[PDB]
């Protein structure tokens, strides 16, 4: 074994595991790839250092000297965070005022400068905010997670061989919640050119799945279902889109908290449902399906994955 040089080496190589009791009626078979345990509890630990990183090898930006800049108001803003407090980046990051003081509390204590935006605006105003921005600073460099092709590409290079390796190519399906694409495009590629027989499924959500001729619309399965199709999505690779609701994914997600010791995001509540079901069809027998679980749960426990909980716990008192 050996040290790791900085943070940025711990990036990666991620655990498979068996999905059990949740798992009941599969004939299939479903193991997830926890992304939760990257550094910071989310597969955009990934992008966050691939966009950086391929930036500086190509000469486009410098530490001390380039600032960069990005609109985002989810794991994105924290995976460029991490990752730029360790290479010496500034960095700036526009998001909607309306997102919770956790999310504004994380950035800044990488060191983000963070600029916040109309709540009315929505992303919107944070994109334009961002782009303001950069025409303003002249050594200024957005990374566009959405059109950057060092998104997909560092899961071809990292996540589809981990995947491949992993299940030691056994792996049948591959289940992908797509928010930018670029990890079932990336990984999924990569497994297609390891045995063309691989199925990939993409996840939307029922409430916004244009990828499905559905048509954009608001839900709560975060990380998802950004209402467009992305620059850096390959619809070509994509063998079935499977919809799941905001509801099953946020019951699966508690499922996998209760019978796994599995604490996820919704996302990975939606990518456990849309693997389930897959592997319940008589048809995937012995098929070995494998799930991405994007983040780790704690990030969200202002949002609606804990209201239950949460209320149960702000309602119960001591007992003497
Ligand atoms: C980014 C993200 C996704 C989707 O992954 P893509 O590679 O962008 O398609 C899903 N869930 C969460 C929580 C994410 O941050």
């Amino acid at each position: 074994s050996r040290i790791a040089k900085d943070v940025t080496e711990l990036i990666g190589n991620t655990p498979l595991v068996y999905l059990n009791n949740v798992a009941e009626g599969c004939v299939g078979r479903v193991a997830a790839k926890l992304e939760m345990m990257e550094p910071c509890s989310s597969v955009k630990d990934r992008i966050g250092f691939s966009m950086i990183s391929d930036a500086e090898k190509k000469g486009l930006i410098k530490p001390g000297e380039s600032v960069l800049i990005e609109p985002t108001s989810g794991n994105t803003g924290v995976g460029l965070a991490f990752t730029a407090a360790a290479k010496g980046y500034k960095l700036i990051i526009t998001m909607p005022a309306s997102m919770s003081t956790e999310r504004r509390i994380i950035l800044l204590a990488f060191g983000v400068e963070l600029v916040l935006t109309d709540p009315a605006k929505g992303m919107k105003g944070a994109i334009a905010k961002a782009e303001e921005i950069l025409a303003k600073t002249p050594n200024g460099y957005m990374l566009q997670q959405f059109e950057n092709p060092a998104n997909p590409k560092i899961h071809y290079e990292t996540t589809g061989p981990e995947i491949w390796k992993g299940t030691g190519g056994k792996i049948d399906g591959f289940v992908s919640g797509i928010g930018t694409g670029g990890t079932i495009t990336g990984a999924g590629k990569y497994l297609k050119e390891q045995n063309a027989n691989v199925k990939l499924y993409g996840v939307e959500p029922v409430e916004s799945a244009i990828l499905s001729g559905g048509k954009p619309g608001p839900h709560k399965i975060q990380g998802i279902g950004a209402g467009f199709i992305p620059s850096v999505l390959n619809v070509d690779l994509i063998d079935e889109v499977v919809q799941v609701s905001s509801d099953e994914s946020i019951d699966m997600a508690r499922q996998l908290a209760l019978k796994e010791g599995l604490l996820v995001g919704i996302s990975s509540g939606a990518a456990a449902a849309a693997a389930i079901k897959l592997a319940q069809r008589p048809e995937n027998a012995g098929k070995l399906f494998v799930a991405i679980f994007p983040s780790f749960g704690e990030r969200y426990l202002s949002t609606v994955l804990f209201d239950a909980t949460r209320k149960e716990a702000e309602a119960m008192t001591f007992e003497a």
